[PDB]
């Protein structure tokens, strides 16, 4: 098992993102350039009026049913240890609203979580079947952020136009992970997914222009791969999945 | 000597700001809202498009003759420590492109400071006559980054139509950041005609040109207690009522 970088990241998550290669004599990919958060190319014009944000006026750590931006989120699903309540409908999620800028809570309040970033020790690796994956190095508890999925900002009008189509998340808008992406742009698909994609709203609530975070469905075990479900729009064109799911829906 | 916060930026800041009072009865001021980071209210149309980035393509720490964000400073003025070389010019600043997302070097690399946020331990107090100031509550050695003049980027016509001019920065289709409804530690701090601080106009994420941010670098060693002062200018006094209270034997505007 070699280790072919470092840190894919260079230093912009809070950990390294080593990558290795136990499976062939591919180098680590570099065509495509690493940036921790979304990008954009040609404008796009999100609302950053910071008067148009809606926020909570809570004295205490934003725990109580009380907190307009809970609320908004039908109410706050993070517990003390920033994760997703029992509760929280996998199948179905709703959009989360953290605490902002405008809110008078301080910084370290119950409802901020994507907005702190990545923390799992994660590691690019060469699968056997499927290019390069992701798995997490350590426990990863049910309900806990894992890591956004990160690019390019575009227009469903320029995707039409992009050669490429593999690395498009859907939020009519799109993230293109192709050119400008951060570890998300290299998961695998799963019919089981250990991942489950979650629509977030922070720093503005422009509703065209969803962030994507990607939260734990269950355990997962230090050393297994990381996935989530592409879902029926990438199957329509891309239909054989090698998930090797027992239930898997597109072999 | 009654202390009004423990933090006026509610964590926001790697360090907490505390507020003190030893001169009246005054709360906390909060008539503003502290904002850690430049905000708007009408869309400014910041160009954030990732290929107009000039970046580097250093192998190394950005410490070498050769990176190219060096260049566009003319050098590199940071040291090992973060702080301005001995040779930057002061009197006459030039424009500091620190390395951005776009770069081949690594995040913790030489040309970084202003982008990794307020560190020197600072204090919002209550002046006897200038009411409210900011000292620091440590050494600060000459050439660090204090802190950065934040608030509500705007245009030069919205400026001009606002009744409150007091908390104003002049950009350089000129902009201006008004710290008056939305600002940081920044807006609190008085003029000096001898200032212990220096604006400079730096470049990070974006390198739109009329929009530089607004860094505060010390001009000297500030002692623990001192207060912190900029030179707010001639455009300012000119309009200025009162007469300058910043008590230096060589006051210009007294
Ligand atoms: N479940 C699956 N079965 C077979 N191929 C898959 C797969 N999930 C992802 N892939 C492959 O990976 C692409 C998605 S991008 C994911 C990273 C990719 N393995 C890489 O090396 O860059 C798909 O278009 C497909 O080629
Ligand atoms: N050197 C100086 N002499 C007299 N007044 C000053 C001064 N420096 C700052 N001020 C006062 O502070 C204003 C700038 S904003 C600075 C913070 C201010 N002391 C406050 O309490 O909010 C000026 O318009 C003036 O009212
Ligand atoms: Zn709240
Ligand atoms: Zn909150
Ligand atoms: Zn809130
Ligand atoms: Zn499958
Ligand atoms: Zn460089
Ligand atoms: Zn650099
Ligand atoms: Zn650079
Ligand atoms: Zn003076």
């Amino acid at each position: 098992e070699r280790i072919v970088s470092r840190d894919i990241a260079r230093g912009y998550e809070r950990i390294p993102i080593p990558c290795v290669n136990a499976v062939d004599s591919e180098p680590c990919p570099s065509n495509y350039k690493y940036v921790s958060q979304n990008c954009v190319t040609s404008p796009m014009n999100i609302d950053r009026n910071i008067t148009h944000l809606q926020y909570c006026v809570c004295i205490d750590d934003c725990s109580s049913s009380n907190c307009m931006c809970g609320q908004l989120s039908m109410r706050c699903w993070y517990d003390k240890d920033g994760r997703l309540l029992p509760e929280f409908n996998m199948a179905e999620p709703p959009l989360i609203f953290e605490c902002n800028h405008a809110c008078s809570c301080w910084r370290n309040c119950r409802n901020r979580v994507v907005q702190n970033g990545l923390r799992a020790r994660l590691q690019l690796y060469r699968t056997r079947d499927m290019g390069w994956g992701v798995r997490s190095l350590q426990d990863i508890p049910p309900g806990t952020f894992v890591c956004e999925y990160v690019g390019e900002l575009i227009s469903d009008s320029e995707a039409d136009v992009r050669e490429e189509d593999s690395y498009l998340f859907d939020l009519v808008y799109c993230i293109d992970a192709r050119f400008y992406g951060n570890v998300s742009r290299f998961i695998n698909h799963h019919c089981e997914p250990n991942l489950v994609p979650v629509r977030v709203f922070m720093a503005h609530q422009d509703l065209r222009f969803p962030r994507i975070a990607f939260f734990s469905t269950r355990l997962i075990e230090a050393g297994e791969q990381l996935g989530f479900d592409y879902g029926e729009r990438f199957w329509d064109i891309k239909g054989s999945c090698r998930c090797g799911s027992p239930k898997c829906r597109h072999s």
